[PDB]
């Protein structure tokens, strides 16, 4: 039973001198997405900037918190794609992002550091 760990970093990583690990002032919404292979990078990046609409089939939602450094840590995520948006509209740090996970029966760990460019409001938009 391999543990499933998902790490999302939108800024240069450095969990040492820097306080990157610290930062729970931002709330994030997690919404599983219909199982999609990670190979379709165009598909992911397309939704990384555009975001995932509610029209897409999503599993039970999960909650978590992220730091102001664009970093976040979430576990217990079975294979498939994930939806992450900044709930804290007070100080939004990131826009809706999509991260795929090795589609399979087994649940592997995935560590990624997505690099997105400001795509106008969205999460805090509504």
């Amino acid at each position: 039973q391999e543990a499933n760990t998902l790490v999302i970093d939108l800024e240069p990583p450095a969990a040492f001198a820097d306080d990157q690990p610290q930062g729970h002032n931002i709330d994030v919404t997690v919404a599983k997405l219909h199982n999609i292979d990670p190979e379709d990078h165009e598909r992911i990046r397309a939704l990384q900037r555009n975001g995932v609409p509610s029209t897409i089939s999503e599993e039970q939602p999960h909650t978590a918190r992220t730091d102001a450094t664009g970093t976040a840590t979430i576990t217990n995520l079975p294979p498939g794609t994930y939806v992450i948006r900044d709930t804290n509209t007070t100080k939004p740090r990131f826009s809706p992002l999509v991260i795929p996970l090795g589609i399979d029966t087994t649940s592997p760990t995935m560590t990624l550091r997505p690099k997105l460019i400001d795509a106008t409001p969205g999460a805090p938009n509504v």
